[PDB]
């Protein structure tokens, strides 16, 4: 079935240090979520750039890692239920606060994280090259050879399309249309590794670190090993749901040529050019496309995703 | 009165490139912008840090522009009626979008123009060292001791703290009694040159080159000297006002320590604690604060604001 | 069914400006040309080198770019009808020459835009080697196992070996039956991913920026953003075909060596080399042969020639 | 049929020396050993690193051989019945003891051989790249699809992780049905190559020179031409094998990401983390987890396992 998302932003110093402790920090905490049995799975980002559409953002670049003094994070968790992200956090508040804080020392921006419904998915599991003869073995076995998915390669061996939209209110139901119809055709352009729609449904506080007065002392004044009160955050996570709608348009690539190419179908090929236009007709701000690697990765989630 | 603030937000390369068209750009879009009656000054921004809060940011300072990568850019430009603005962008388009996009080689994000509305605002007419003796001989000549500013050194010669927030909707009047009760306080730390509150009433989708499917083509293909269609704006100002609402507080302040130990009397004097308490407790988002530096700037906005 | 095929050809300075400009221009003006119902897709290559054919051309070999003062692009677009392409450059010419124009300070040569009509074609879809599981369970599925292509993968990860010939008048036809023989042998070569055989059939004056006296002033005199009279072309696409028939003979290749190996199959294979004798008894000029990088494309334009 | 396994293990210095021998001694040790009809082939390993469990294990990495001062190896050899192991080292004496004597100079630790019995094994035969399109046609022309492997390459293209057990008397059963179950489920990790359990059944005395007194002083006063007297050996196999019952799990993986990540599954993966819960409730030692590259094999040992 589809999951819910949850995905956890920050902003980091872009040093060997950062790197260090996503080595050492980001498996534990990925570890502490594992404890409930709503968790399943994830895939964790870290941005390499942006797309520049031409020279819209001409000081931009698809892999800015070289020069960036920054390093921005996106780390998805999926949840059986949304409710089920939340219960984990305070079930286990006291090894993950003590776990995500001690990213502070490195923390620019954040953390922030908005909670979000699939409401379109055409995302394969993924395999590695030394996969894919068992794959296509079993499959024709089954009798489904419909079901043999393209190669998409875990563990950083693929690239990703974020894609920012906000929607003029009134007109979320033609975005979310065209959106699909657009990425029903998309399917076409060459080394596409899937793609899915992700329509923001909140915020979690508590993912966040935003509290009330009292936790928001508790963390200022943290020492590292006492934790806030978990009780103290003062919204749900619909409170804080965005108006204008957001969406993420996510979408996977064999490669970054294949992603500037491949999106840019969208403006090339006069056909998906008149269905994508559609949803350009809706926007507020956007689209928006940061370049990601998805390095750290729970491959489950798309058994799940796709039972 | 109080005039309304469109902030034009982007974020360029940090190189000398960008600040070489920051010096010939900058002074045309501001001769631009004059041509309306209803434009009634200017001030212009770069971000410099951001503030640590102890080391909750402990990868940020306050002054990171040795490090930077990039460099972020926050243009106020003040108007009698929040129309003005909107009017002012298409009867000089032709000009304002040439200019405009004449900065997209260095663009990584923006432009983006949320519009706002000043709520509370203590602000004193900028003057330099040079002014003062004039400045008290004449109030006191006016009878008038008590209107005698603290010295606000334009140009430059001063910083901002740019504080974001965002409210759990429902605790609107909350955020906004508490945020006056403490700014009201917070006028006695060393060092403080004046506050402002902002609250989000829109967002100019001319202002931010968010235009429906025609305009987003013609920006993506523009070779420089054509400009999209002004008409194929498809939101108004207030249709993407966002909520939970946004507000920026926004405190000026002689120098870095006194915005640091000022801005942190909200934290550290008990009384001022415990009525800033009250707005942490309203929050979805924040306080996050950006460190600004107010280089360019229209000083007659203030002569507006005070009568 | 066959496109028409347009080939923009130009020689500008080998310099990162050159491909800088590549870059962001590049993907602008392929967006404006996509305005047009009749547009298929692109295919825009940049010369890497010449084959030598032993030492005929001894200074030459197969990848030059390391020491070449000089990049020739070769920029093919697709059209449904050749007169789409004419009408296209008309209805969008504002946009489209100041784009084109603004790769003047890089030019040496060029623009030259003949036209073609393709008589035979052998030319799969291009594939990344991600998509052919699915593109194999797919074919096995719908039951034409003999329908999966080889794999060519888009984006310049092949080379294309670009053969020039112009035939001896009367001699059109020998040569037209003789070298499909031909391609229909070379077609087992190893690393053999497609072949066409294009006929001019006219020169785009438009494209060419080959106007009257008084488009010719408006050219040289021109700051950037001043359309020529895009009705001073003085003469129609087929008024300037060439006689000598002039023919390009297009086949791509998996690497360089299987392009070198490959195409001397028509002099290493001597039952091969016997057909290829034909073609070689009718021409005045060449094979003169171009090793070409198909780098930007929108590969979508073999989709509609394989319907 | 499952074989059993001999691992003989050292400890050497890590300088070119060292692998010079490997290249020189070692394939003559193989040959000698395949004098014996029982010697069904081999498997020999050099270790490059240590899984560090997030931070556990923090001094450690996966790959470890630029900065480490020795190189352990863990030569496995397989055999029909476990005295055929026993018998080639008495029968091919002089020829083996000379051979393994003279990488004397180099030694830190051992050498040490414990005997193994497979109680689990899920292990493809080895394909190289080449291979695939060639086993794929065999199985679907024998009717046995299902049987098409993952491709598992030979020749250090692979990576290995040997993970050490050892099981609270009593408690064995429970250890090898959960570990089994683990197993089993462990297989849809992506880039999962094999899996076999190995439980000790005792160390081969001979292959550790291990002798009495007579023994000893002959090996420490060895010239390098004269064997010690091989019935000085004063213990069988099974006299030496350990309580607490020791296990390997090993586990071989496409690369040392999707190791990582995998083996990772039994502590991310809810329902896979509950069935690995009960191999850990029955631990004295462990899971402590080498990585190793299995780089000089004789591929046959996995004909004989899977007939
Ligand atoms: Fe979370
Ligand atoms: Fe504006
Ligand atoms: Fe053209
Ligand atoms: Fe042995």
């Amino acid at each position: 079935p589809k999951p819910y998302v949850a995905i956890n932003m920050a902003e980091l110093k872009n040093e060997p240090k950062t790197f260090e402790m996503f080595a050492s920090v980001g498996p534990k905490v990925c570890m502490v979520t594992a404890r409930h049995p709503g968790f399943v799975g994830f895939q964790n980002h870290i941005q390499i750039g942006i797309l520049p559409f031409g020279n819209r953002y001409g000081g931009a670049k698809m892999d800015m890692t070289k020069e960036s003094s920054t390093v921005r994070v996106l780390q998805y968790t999926f949840w059986k239920d949304w409710k089920d992200h939340e219960e984990m956090h305070r079930q286990n508040w006291s090894y993950l606060f003590r776990l995500c804080y001690s990213c502070a020392s490195q923390m620019i921006w954040g953390p922030w994280e908005p909670i979000y419904e699939i409401i379109y998915a055409n995302m394969p599991i993924n395999t590695e090259m030394t996969d894919f003869t068992a794959v296509v073995g079993k499959k024709f076995a089954e009798g489904k050879p419909l079901d043999i998915p393209v190669i998409s390669q875990p563990y950083g061996k693929r690239v990703v399309a974020f894609a920012e939209h906000s929607v003029i209110p009134g007109k979320e139901k033609q975005f979310e249309d065209a959106i699909v119809r657009t990425l029903e055709m998309l399917k076409k352009a060459p080394g596409f590794l899937g793609a899915m729609v992700l329509k923001e449904i909140g915020v979690s506080g508590i993912g966040s670190m935003q509290f009330g007065a009292k936790g928001f002392h508790q963390v200022l004044e943290n020492p590292g090993s006492l934790e806030p009160d978990p009780n103290n955050v003062m919204y749900s996570v619909p409170e804080a749901k965005n108006t204008p709608q957001q969406y993420i348009v996510h979408v996977e690539w064999a490669n970054t040529d294949a992603l500037m190419f491949g999106m840019g179908r969208v403006l090339l090929y006069p056909e998906l050019r008149q269905v994508h236009d559609e949803v350009l007709d809706t926007l507020v701000y956007g689209p928006y496309i940061r370049i990601l690697n998805p390095m750290m990765e729970g491959t489950f989630w798309r058994e799940y995703l796709n039972e």
